[PDB]
């Protein structure tokens, strides 16, 4: 999938998160955001296509998509062990790692 | 100090820092911040005076400052280099975490 | 207390968390590392004595202890859910800041 | 790959680091390192195969590849900037990680 792609599902499954009031259908949303993070992590982004693959840039980028997938997996395991809420919490704190990444690159 | 008091420290020396010239100014604020934050750490909101001082939400309350700790120091970091217009966009960027806590907690 | 107090502080209770059985004393001595780290936080290192206090080693430096603390916290949580097996394992990845800390400024 | 084949190439690629003259050679070796921890992150380990997939102890695991996989990535980094000293001494102190996993599930 396209970055647009991944950051829609990324967005799509959020909202359904804040939602959600039953386990199954969080650790479904972060299992699938999980999957979307893991492919936009090595795309090349609009404002960043003119720097080296391994620019400074390029690996703070990255370096993004590494936190969330380990929030995300780490929101995932609290769905896991059934905790709604908590997982629910996790989701929103996240959210800070999306904008501190669109601020810088979006 | 409350919650209220450090609250109002930690607001009111953000908006110091989006207007400032120098890192003189900046440095100033972000460590007033700093002891805000760490008076804080340890408060009790209204909104989890009922909750165990070992639950999850008074974990994650707690974690919240300790986030928004290591960002005001790496904030801080950038200003004692005389890295205005960084720890600026530092500062702009923890923003967020203080919404954070405010969405779940507040 | 001195440096050297509070790590061996951090080195007994890092042992009693291996051995203990109960999530009892694993809590309490989890706590009391907590507080050792917090104090040893704003300690000056010997093989740093002569650097600025705001230099690029002391800034790493305390930001090693922000990050075992942060692990610290973690790991208490874990026990206060009774959960004395990832209490345990956690404490186990945490020795890695330890070290991580030592071979830079011991 | 199996985990031990991937653990073979974790294995022999940091011995080239740690022998290594030039940036080329540090990373060549990081670049195959950070793919077979890639693979790695999936398996399942013979100590925890009666494990749920999602059991906290399988969590864990996936998490320790999660940290290895940063850790490669930051020393590949300071490889891309012919930064061979930093580099090396970055996969010296991610060797703790590797130890972290064995200590818990080898
Ligand atoms: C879970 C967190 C995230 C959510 C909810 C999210 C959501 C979005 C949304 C809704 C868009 C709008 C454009 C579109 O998709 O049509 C977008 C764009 C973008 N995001 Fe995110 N995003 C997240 C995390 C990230 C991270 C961590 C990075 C960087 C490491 C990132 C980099 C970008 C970039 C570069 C764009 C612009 C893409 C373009 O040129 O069209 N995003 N994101
Ligand atoms: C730099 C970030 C922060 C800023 C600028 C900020 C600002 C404010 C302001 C303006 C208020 C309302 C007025 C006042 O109470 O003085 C407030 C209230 C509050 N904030 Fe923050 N805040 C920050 C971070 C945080 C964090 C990280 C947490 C939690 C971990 C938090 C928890 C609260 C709570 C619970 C209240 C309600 C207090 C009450 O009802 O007495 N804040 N904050
Ligand atoms: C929980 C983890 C840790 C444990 C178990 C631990 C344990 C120890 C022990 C046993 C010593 C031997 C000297 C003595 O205390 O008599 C020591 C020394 C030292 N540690 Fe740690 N330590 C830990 C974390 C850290 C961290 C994170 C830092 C840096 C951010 C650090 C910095 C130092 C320094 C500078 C010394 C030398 C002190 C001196 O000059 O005597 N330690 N540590
Ligand atoms: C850079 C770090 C690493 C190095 C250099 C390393 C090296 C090795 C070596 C030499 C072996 C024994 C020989 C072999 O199986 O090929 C091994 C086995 C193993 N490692 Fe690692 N390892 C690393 C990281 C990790 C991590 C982080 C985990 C878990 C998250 C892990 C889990 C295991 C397990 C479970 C075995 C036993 C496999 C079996 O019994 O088949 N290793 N590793």
């Amino acid at each position: 999938a396209d970055l647009e792609d991944n950051m829609e599902t990324l967005n799509d499954n959020l909202k359904v998160i804040e939602k959600a009031d039953n386990a199954a259908q969080v650790k479904d949303a972060l299992t699938k955001m999980a999957a979307a993070a893991a492919d936009a992590w090595s795309a090349t982004p609009p404002k960043l296509e003119d720097k080296s693959p391994d620019s400074p840039e390029m690996h703070d980028f990255r370096h993004g998509f590494w936190i969330l997938i380990g929030q995300i997996h780490d929101a995932l395991h609290l769905a896991n062990e059934g905790k709604v809420k908590e997982a629910q919490a996790a989701a929103e704190q996240l959210k800070c790692t999306c904008n501190a990444c669109h601020q810088k690159y979006r």
